[PDB]
């Protein structure tokens, strides 16, 4: 391990700066966003990492994670950094606390302690850094403090490619203790950035080559080495911001400073104070907002209250402290962060993309719908507005413009069903059926607008109408697995596997889409019945039954469910195949659809999953891994064995196996699968996992990889939402439902019980589950407010009170 | 100064490594290309810096220029680099010789000297590095040598943006002393790279985090610090190549090693030696090709002979050694390099672009036509094949695919005339009129193909058919000045100034295009007369005369020539304007067209140019500089004053001013303009110039900038070609022409004379010019082989002999 969980403060405490990888945190809630590592590396942006990046950051750098908010303490020739980077001189003590929306970093050297709190306050377009300098020695000290950030030229791709122009465009202004970055403000941009401190400065620097030196690195800037600022004014090349303050500290005396990285937008008419001088009124207001430590503390407390209110809708009390900290703090926090950040910027996503997946946007809603219902409803309507008339969807949704990517296009045939699933989840959470009657346009065209229920109908009948030779849905470009491309057949290195199609797409089928169709058609039929359309519900049920028969006749291999048929009409995921005899997605979604429950097919498939796909670090996508390129399969075989979609552990689809295990009533298996990938349970092998031990990652190397157990692409994935749904609804049995809160746990037998406090439709339910006879599944009795009820659906109160619920299995 | 010229060896010798900016050189002639700095930084690629990059390089890095071919000498705990980078430990001696297609770097520390010669041999797909280690001390030594390169993932944009996939794709093999990089070779790619040394190694490394360490930089890799290789095999993340050799050196003993960075392409049926093992036959042949120092020396001598033959067609003997070294070595070398490299990769061009300008290829042809006439003919035909049917051209030409960029498009209305100018230059150089009768397609469509002369006709009549209200040519998106956008009117950031047009383009005219039309229509009329089309020649002359009258009536401001009219119909470049009262382009091209020679208008315009645009470092584009954004002008006013097109020194049009000065017979002024920007004449202010003192740069900061005199965007520009044409043809007076070689010098009066040896149409002319009366212009007598001739056109011999020519002014 490299740290520990602090549950009372809801923090992760990193105690050594050399983590196996830089472990990061996110700051900001609405528009200003910051990525900050445990050594204070990273960068910030305003609403768009691609088009409004404020500070410069280099991905895949040597050394890693160089560039950030760098403070230099200069003490009589010696100099060091509180985060131990970039200087990397040994510290008496180091600590990084990653909290909810904030990060604290403390470092000590030669009797001088520096503590910095970084956070983005609510309704504020800036990152606030509170710095405490304390003299813990026995002698009076004279030191110099240096701040440093490196600006980006607002357009990351242009900033890293277009030097022939942009080496001559960088412009700054320096006034008082504020350095303003105003590149291209003179022509078309109405926005600028600033770096300020709330104290009189001894000097400044705004030219990178003056502060650092051409042949020096971040670890030893020449101005810091010499102990004084050069007072350089930037002119092209690389604009930066640096203050220098000369401080005398008596023994036991401390001083406090507030540094602000701020973003300002001006109206085109109010752009100039005079000729060539930017208007600084908004920056003055922003800086005065946080010119004392007391105001910063008030904002910090308000952010704490905001996050506490966000996390308070689902509270678990069990005997397992790791489970408690996953359910109560970190899973919900990651779900909220994933809603705030989409898939834009991480230490693996470089921030140059244009949007996120349509299916990913729908799937995250299942995770965060219980925390932000109104924003979830707005997001659902926005996603539905981009749908095409035929019921298909744009593969990439852009939340910034609320539009679909026309360049990427459509023909990912699983995408429409996710909209129905997310809408059903929203309705079951809130009970708000009115969303079905909203007027939603098609293709963002107000002229052709219909009800939201009509959008769901088109989504259902897009699958109904695009059936293949066996009656299973046509896969198209791909399904949930974006690397299963059965219509590509690509031989040329530079073409995309997802948008290049050399086949008509009339043969290749997906049984994973078939399982999704059967699973989500129940919700569609229920919504048909709510709308008063009995014939429509009957016809939809007929189609669902036909799909179920098709899955039984052509989608089962004998001991597990098949994966697909290719353009040749050959089975994918069959025991007759040499490699890839069994995939994981079809098993999970077919068992979740209750197919094979009575004849033992589902149990056989789950036993096969355990036999062939199980590892100590999770379940691999398919077995055996592909050891060569398969032109008929697409991108999946292009990876080396055990990585990404070629038999890696995709923790996103492990949650479906967890749910399916709850379906057959095996709670021990479900919780054992849950524990293998939950961050709090692998904190003890953090060195093997190598990524953050407090958030889910997308991918863990499988048993065929030499790095078996190592993670990639952390912090930004649909794993958090689906795993929270699996643990909180399927295992713990607190399930939203159309008529109310359903209680149906499936837990390990040895558990004596637990309790969950759930806020649901305007009321609080304190549900205590007991297991006197140690079973896994089956409710014997439910009592509400002292009175026995019938069934497993709790009454809806909507009275703002607390109701005691007592459950005996 | 940071070095000196070595004329006998044709090298520039850099003597201090802390040079004001990394000074680079190019290696390779046909397909394999290398950029190498004076500290051995840079990278290689195969024909395409964008899609076939072999080694990784980080632009705009901190510290600058980190990453390259890094050799580490480990001596009993100490370690250092012969290029002084990346280790940056002080050396007893350092030297870098930049030659023609090769670079030598020598470094000495603690009695150990390391000398490395880098070059790409002819007809070889690899970079060869010959390393000599010498013990110059008095004691026997035991050392370890480490090599290091960092691989790229073949697609630089993908390599720097797509970590979510490509952190799991990196693959290598290690066999003997060769490390093979084969990422995606198991897949659609049929090419791989290798790093070899011709000796048994003590160890290797192929994983970056094992050789270097996650938190270490290039300056102190952990394997080098420990003095031992880790023998790591890469698996995803960052593949690298490193050998380690343990060497014992007696006093006075030296060892020799050959390192090769090689590129191999295999046939799809011969990709594998066995399952999972790449076929290494071509790599074995390539490595055996240079496994001894003698073979490397033979290849080095062959490269030297090739480069000597390339520069031998124009040889100057004057009293000025700086002029001699510019004309004989460095200008011609830069012209050939610019033909080989287009505008793809420099230390300012990041290698991500798709091609070069159509006008830029045409203009470079003028520079290199005397060195490679056959390749110039092929390039001319390739450029003409992309022309549209109406005579317009695609703005960006892509020499790799020999096609125009359809996304960028057309409507740059000066582009077609450059094709006529380049074709006329080729015909004047070679006398080969047959190129006019070649069948050339339109829009790369063989069905619609016509003669090359028909292409020139369409180019000529595009201007005739796109005249404006005053009879001057419509400017369209832009003319030669790509930042003068009079139809854009953009208020929104992140949209191209060159391809966004909010006006119909029926008002704005360009005086510069009018001057080009008059200047190049003479050549078009001559070519019309060659084909026997008398009526066509008469009609073309009528159009030229009409353009001349239009320029005289509407293009002259009273003291100088106007620049343009905008979409409002207002004068651009007029004394009535508050800023930008005079531009430089119109003066040069109108005087070159001989428009105001008799009435004193041309002399008046040149005097105005001297009065308003002249600086000690060159001539600025326009005066006064724009101090605010002008929406009606486009990108030109978006720069800060004195940079790029906003009153920077564009050395490209200084050559046109030099030619115009020769036209009015003022040789002192022309040579004074030539000297201000010629690299050999500013080597003494190298610290101010800051870029390479042996090649031209695109841009020097103007008198309105605080960095007045500083250069940007070196090594890749049309400045070299036009300046060589200005010095060698207009000042020295050796001008190719129809019917032969014309002698018409315009030189400073104080010169006594000079001599030029010129290879022209199969014969050599040794031309001695004498100035007994000390005039600037005017030929009194010409004698060939002892017999006085009439006129100033030399006879064509085509006999492979040398002919003595005496010219008396
Ligand atoms: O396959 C599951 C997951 O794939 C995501 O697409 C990735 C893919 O994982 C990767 O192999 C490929 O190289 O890049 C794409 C991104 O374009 C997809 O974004 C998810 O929606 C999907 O669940
Ligand atoms: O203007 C002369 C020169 O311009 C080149 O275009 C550059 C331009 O200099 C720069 O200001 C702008 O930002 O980028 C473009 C490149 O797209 C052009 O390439 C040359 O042909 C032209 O001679």
């Amino acid at each position: 391990e490299f740290g520990f969980f602090d549950d009372a403060n809801k923090e992760y405490v990193i105690t050594v700066p050399r983590t196996p990888y830089p472990w990061i945190n996110y700051l900001g809630t609405e528009n200003f966003f910051s990525l900050i590592s445990n050594t204070a590396g990273g960068y910030c942006f305003y609403r768009d990492a691609r088009l409004r990046r404020i500070t410069r950051y280099r991905y895949n750098n040597v050394p890693i994670d160089m560039g950030g908010r760098y403070f230099y303490i200069y003490d009589n020739g010696d100099f060091w950094s509180p985060g131990w980077s970039p200087v990397k001189r040994e510290l008496e003590s180091y600590e990084c606390r990653h909290g909810l929306g904030y990060t604290k970093i403390a470092g000590k050297r030669n009797g001088i302690k520096a503590e910095v709190t970084f956070f983005v306050p609510l309704n504020y377009n800036g990152e606030v850094q509170k710095l405490i300098l304390k003299n813990e020695g026995q002698d009076k000290k004279k030191i110099t403090l240096f701040s440093f950030i490196e600006f980006c030229l607002w357009n990351a791709y242009d900033d890293m490619t277009n030097f022939q122009r942009n080496f001559s465009t960088g412009e700054v202004e320096i006034e008082g203790s504020v350095i303003y970055h105003k590149t291209e403000y003179r022509e078309r941009r109405n926005h600028y950035a600033f770096y300020s401190v709330n104290a009189k400065i001894s000097g400044f620097d705004s030219d990178r080559d003056s502060f650092i030196g051409l042949y020096n690195g971040f670890d030893a800037p020449q101005a810091v080495v010499n102990g004084k600022s050069n007072n350089s004014v930037a002119d092209g090349w690389a604009p930066i911001a640096s203050h220098s303050i000369e401080i005398e500290l008596n023994p036991g005396e401390q001083k406090e400073y507030v540094f602000i990285i701020g973003y300002v937008e001006n109206k085109d008419e109010e752009k100039w104070e005079s000729k060539g001088v930017i208007n600084k009124k908004k920056a003055y207001e922003m800086i005065e907002q946080f010119n004392t430590v007391e105001k910063v503390d008030k904002a910090f407390e308000e952010l704490k209250s905001y996050w506490n209110a966000l996390l308070s809708k689902y509270f678990l009390e069990s005997h397992d402290e790791k489970l408690n900290r996953m359910v109560n703090i970190w899973n919900q926090y990651q779900c909220m962060v994933t809603f705030n950040m989409s898939r834009s910027a991480s230490y693996f996503e470089s921030g140059i993309g244009r949007g996120m997946g349509f299916r990913d946007s729908n799937q995250d809603l299942l995770g965060f719908v219980h925390q932000i219902p109104e924003r979830a409803r707005e997001r659902l309507l926005d996603l539905a507005a981009t749908q095409l008339e035929d019921g298909s969807a744009y593969h990439q949704y852009q939340p910034l413009t609320k539009k679909g990517n026309n360049e990427i296009g459509s023909n990912f045939n699983d995408d429409p069903l996710w909209l129905i699933l997310a809408t059903a989840a929203y309705i079951k959470e809130t009970g708000d059926y009115s969303i079905l009657k909203e007027q939603v346009p098609f293709n963002n065209d107000p002229s052709k607008a219909d009800t939201m229920f009509e959008h769901l109908t088109r989504s259902f009948y897009h699958v109904v109408n695009n059936l293949g030779p066996h009656g299973l849905p046509l896969i198209g470009r791909a399904d949930w697995n974006d690397c299963l491309n059965l219509n590509c057949f690509s031989t040329v290195p530079d073409e995309s596997f997802q948008t290049t199609t050399s086949k008509d797409g009339k043969v290749a089928e997906s049984v994973m889409i078939a399982g999704m169709f059967v699973f989500i058609g129940k919700d569609y039929v229920k919504l048909c019945e709510y709308m008063g359309l009995e014939e429509e519900a009957r016809k939809a049920q007929q189609h669902i039954d036909a799909m179920k028969e098709a899955i039984l006749k052509y989608g089962y291999d004998g001991e597990w469910f098949l994966r697909a048929y290719d353009d040749f009409g050959r089975k994918v995921g069959s025991k007759e195949n040499e490699e890839g005899k069994i995939f994981i997605e079809s098993q999970g979604f077919c068992v979740m659809a209750e197919i094979g429950l009575e004849d033992g097919k589902a149990l056989k498939a789950l036993d096969s999953v355990k036999k062939y796909l199980d590892t100590p670090y999770g379940l691999v996508l398919q077995n055996p891994a592909f050891t060569r390129y398969y032109i008929e399969y697409g991108e999946i075989s292009t990876y080396p064995p055990g990585y990404k979609e070629n038999a890696g552990i995709f923790c996103h689809n492990n949650a479906w196996i967890i749910c399916a295990e709850t379906v057959v009533g095996r709670g021990d298996m479900a919780f054992d699968y849950y524990r293998k990938i939950a961050p709090a349970y692998i904190e003890d092998v953090s060195d093997i996992h190598k990524l953050e031990p407090y958030v889910y990652a997308q991918m863990v190397a499988g048993k065929d990889a030499k790095r078996h157990g190592e993670a990639k692409n952390s912090w930004l994935t649909g794993t958090a939402a689906w795993n929270f749904v699996a643990i909180s609804q399927w295992i713990l049995g607190v399930k939203p439902d159309y008529d109310g809160l359903k209680i149906d746990p499936c837990i390990p037998k040895a558990w004596d019980g637990y309790k969950v406090t759930r806020y649901f439709r305007g009321s609080t339910y304190e549900i205590t589950v007991k297991n006197p006879n140690h079973v896994s599944k089956g409710v014997a009795k439910i009592t509400v407010d002292g009175n026995e009820i019938s069934g497993n659906i709790l009454p809806v109160f909507n009275d703002g009170k607390t109701h005691k619920v007592e459950v005996i299995l």
